[PDB]
């Protein structure tokens, strides 16, 4: 029964997505160009409109910069200097600028449409393999339209351990060589799904071959804290436990285990809901977890499905009436007889040309007579045209524009705070400063700057057996406290690979709320509130020196690097994290 | 048919939810007198990570 599985919900394409995919298309293709969907008996020579772009373009520019992030906050009670250079990634974080803002192409993910597509590559990468200094961030892709439809959960915000769908690159001939790290299969894979054209075969450009890719089936982790006494004796242990209530521990009631019981189902033959074929299976990408962050969950719900709704449709409910009036006033340029010269001549076909465009004065063209009728002052005055005062739409089109005014009332902007803070802020901020929880999802090898006592140094403890007295340092003459020092040195430490959640190596947490910047911007935050923060006084002169210096130790200004060397105990201003130098008189 | 698209009810809704947006209220635990966390030690350190 591996033919179907998830496919219980996957057979629906011409059923479900008929409306959904077409409306997701419809929203972004209403955002510009034209529509042509629900019309009947429509005439051409239109379609470039692109009416709504600017009023939507205010949002991305308002929220384009609100970084909300903090750096350099070390945590420990012990000697801090171990944090200075020991990891270069986050001091080197940004060599990434050109594509730092490439989330522009990802603006498809939120307002213009939904469905963010961001997918990273193989974890442990090509150039000079070793762990540090890898710059990859925020690389969007082509288009979000026909993207993804699945029925699973649609609630949990984070994807937990590893979940999004299955990677798919569709309608892309660029993806053929995207995986060219492959080994070469002739470029035919072809599952059959996802038909954009269908019923009518006379088509221009397309092909039958399709691609969709899958990695692992739903790996869930169990622990359960179980001790196993031989009571019932049934095989296939079949035990899943969570809460500790009664059972507790069997230790001294019997055998002592102190071991690890793992049940990992080994190679279940279900392959990607496939019936007759097998291709992909059993892969290792470094260690494997999910930095991948596409297609986040959403707001509003009906069925088991992923659906949202938009905004600016309130405006161009009136544009249908624009394309309406383009029918009526184009009928005057053609249909209207256009300013009759010939009314009074009634004689139908005369001689060759009375009006050919000649410049000569006489045009002749007078005769009329009638026999036994009777008449009165007949006048041409009727003619045809009498259009009536087409101002009827005035305040209605001002109502359609003022409908854009109503959305222009969003988050009125004056100064500083009390601005346009909106839900879309929370909608794009859901990614939420995830770097330092992302970077290590696994630990294998080739980092080890110092860990586990280097796996060798650990015995430096016990080295020499010399029998006689143990003596601490003394005065031996000239050269003493320069580093690379060994006298009593020892090690208690230890470490190993992975152990994904571990502390005592503890590093970082999220910091401080609002737009507040951390350069030590608390010093000069200032103008947020103007006066009173920086007084002075007779003793305070000394205290005036320490709290203030320019930021991130840029060598353009040195100061406390070489200015902290000695001082004197009169002031008592000295200690920074104080790595080494302690110098007597 | 075609009454569906008129919309325009939003000015009331989108305004309200907008101006009540930020309710940060950052305050910490005015201490109780019932117990005496004098020897608590690392305990209160855990509550530094209550962040």
């Amino acid at each position: 029964e591996s033919i179907l599985s998830r496919f219980d919900a996957d057979w629906t394409a011409s059923d479900e997505a008929r409306r959904e995919a077409k409306n997701d298309l419809f929203f972004s293709r209403v955002s510009q160009w034209d529509d042509w969907l629900s019309q009947y008996t429509t005439l051409q020579y239109r379609g470039q409109f692109d009416v709504v772009r600017p009023v939507v373009r205010k949002l991305v520019s308002e929220m384009r910069q609100n970084p909300i992030d903090v750096l350099y906050r070390p945590k420990d009670g012990a000697r801090p200097d171990a944090a200075d250079v020991l990891m270069g990634m986050y001091r080197t974080d940004m060599r990434h600028n050109t594509a730092k803002i490439a989330v522009n192409i990802a603006v498809r993910e939120q307002i213009e449409a939904g469905v963010g597509a961001w997918r990273l590559v193989t974890d442990y990468e090509d150039q000079s393999p070793t762990s540090n200094n890898q710059v990859i961030r925020r690389e969007p892709i082509h288009s979000a339209c026909s993207h993804v439809i699945w029925d699973s959960n649609s609630k949990l915000m984070d994807k937990s351990d590893a979940r999004h769908c299955t990677v798919i690159h569709s309608m892309s001939q660029n993806g053929w060589e995207d995986f060219a790290e492959k080994y070469d299969l002739d470029a035919d894979d072809i599952p059959s799904f996802q038909n954009p054209n269908d019923w009518v075969f006379p088509w221009l450009t397309q092909d039958t071959i399709q691609i969709a890719e899958f990695y692992e089936v739903v790996e869930k982790k169990e622990t359960a804290f179980i001790y196993q006494d031989p009571v019932t004796g049934e095989p296939v242990s079949y035990f899943k436990r969570d809460i500790k209530d009664v059972i507790d521990d069997l230790a001294d009631s019997g055998f002592i285990k102190i071991a690890e019981r793992q049940i990992k189902r080994r190679r279940v033959y279900k392959s990607i809901i496939t019936c007759t074929a097998v291709l992909k299976d059993k892969q290792l990408i470094a260690g494997e977890h999910i930095p991948i962050v596409p297609v986040f969950g959403e707001w509003g719900f009906v069925e088991d499905k992923e659906v949202y709704e938009g905004v600016v449709r309130l405006t161009k409910d009136g544009q249908r009436l624009r394309n309406m009036i383009m029918s009526f006033n184009a009928d005057i340029v053609a249909r209207t007889p256009k300013k009759k010269p010939f009314f009074w001549p009634e004689q139908i076909a005369g001689f060759e040309h009375m009006y050919d465009g000649n410049d000569d004065y006489p045009y002749y063209l007078l005769n009329r007579t009638d026999e036994n009728s009777g008449d009165l002052p007949t006048q041409p005055l009727a003619y045809y045209e009498n259009p009536e005062v087409p101002q009827a739409n005035a305040y209605m089109l001002e109502a359609a524009t003022s409908a854009v005014k109503e959305v222009a009332t969003l988050g009125v902007d004056t100064e500083a705070v009390n601005g346009g803070q909106v839900a879309f802020d929370t909608v794009n901020q859901l990614n939420m400063r995830a770097d330092l929880e992302t970077y290590v999802f696994q630990d294998n090898l080739a980092t080890a700057m110092r860990r586990d006592g280097e796996i060798y140094q650990s015995i430096v403890n016990d080295i020499y057996d010399v029998p006689r007295n143990v003596t601490i340092t003394l005065e031996d003459g000239s050269e003493k406290d320069v580093q690379l020092m060994a006298e009593v040195v020892d090690l208690a430490t230890g470490e190993k690979q992975v152990l994904n959640d571990i502390r005592g190596r503890y590093e970082c947490y999220t910091d401080v709320g609002p737009s507040f910047q951390s350069m030590k911007q608390q010093n000069r935050a200032e103008i947020l509130e103007l006066l009173g923060k920086t007084p002075q006084g007779t003793p305070e002169y000394q205290l005036l020196l320490l709290q203030y210096f320019t930021l991130l130790d840029g060598k353009g200004v040195e100061m406390m690097r070489d200015y902290a060397n000695k001082q004197l105990i009169q002031m008592g201003v000295k200690k920074p994290e104080t790595p080494e130098e302690q110098q007597w008189l």
